[PDB]
């Protein structure tokens, strides 16, 4: 709970950091940004977007070895305090 | 066992839920909406298909989140709980 | 080292399988069947190779799930009964 | 600490490795070349990059077993010993 919700804000701020970032050095629009952080941050990494910059690719270097720990942190925690709960709730009898 | 039953039956919700709105919104096949459904949220992310209109982001974004902890939980399930004893089995003289 | 040899053989016996259905079904070399094979179930997913067949989707979908777990449980192993040491052996004074 | 310098130290030399063996066999410019290994071995995979020639992907095939384990340690420590402990020192009253 109170670690599930500092997690959050810290997902959150490296996303809109993403955002900022590929929507003006990468020219994205800011949705397609945010969209292609999450992409990038999961290792989902479809490639539709990605860096075209050197500037922008040395970045996602340093964001991808930043944002994957933290990212991560948050995914397993919402499966863990949010959604393990959840489930079993609607299991007992 | 009873585990394992409860994440698969949740891993195939999950499933249909990515099939039926990538086939609808972003007018893959059924067959290939699953097929990406499974590609994206398992993280490989070839890029065949991916999502071409806002709506299917934004979707993706929130499917990805939602839905990486729980298919990840069945994989190392289905490798804890159902292929580990079997490899053993094959095993011990 | 026991546990390290059967991890080895396991993936071996998965790459070969995906080595011999892409080259087949999917029309790939050899090489190339094996190499799109590891870059699927390492979940790096280039997309440079992709299944084009519904019965190489349907194959692929099963072929994630089957296979990641013990690819990774190699991986992880592979770093910790036999990275871990090597390392440590090149620090001690 | 010291766990996470030789983590460094590991991951730079692996990166380097990358970085010479793709600009050479695969002919990247040497920033394209790191950032190349860096997608590849966080198993992001965009596919903007990807080896053309059969040297190439055998190699990528051992980078990836070798490489994942050791990028994913430096990550989960990066997190675990450098920025869990910061995260909460922005924390306390
Ligand atoms: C599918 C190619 C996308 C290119 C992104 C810049
Ligand atoms: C390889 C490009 C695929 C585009 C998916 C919409
Ligand atoms: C980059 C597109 C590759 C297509 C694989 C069939
Ligand atoms: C998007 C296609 C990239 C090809 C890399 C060799
Ligand atoms: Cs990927
Ligand atoms: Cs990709
Ligand atoms: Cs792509
Ligand atoms: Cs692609
Ligand atoms: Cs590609
Ligand atoms: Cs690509
Ligand atoms: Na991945």
């Amino acid at each position: 709970d109170k670690e599930f919700q500092v997690l959050f804000v810290l997902t959150i701020l490296t996303l809109i950091s993403g955002t900022i970032f590929y929507s003006t050095v990468e020219g994205l629009r800011p949705i397609d940004a945010l969209y292609f952080s999450v992409v990038t941050l999961t290792t989902v990494g479809y490639g539709d977007f990605s860096p075209q910059t050197d500037f922008g690719k040395i970045f996602t270097i340093l964001y991808i070895f930043i944002g994957i720990g933290l990212v991560f942190g948050f995914i397993h925690k919402l499966a863990v305090n949010v959604q393990l709960p959840s489930i079993l709730s609607n299991l007992v009898p």
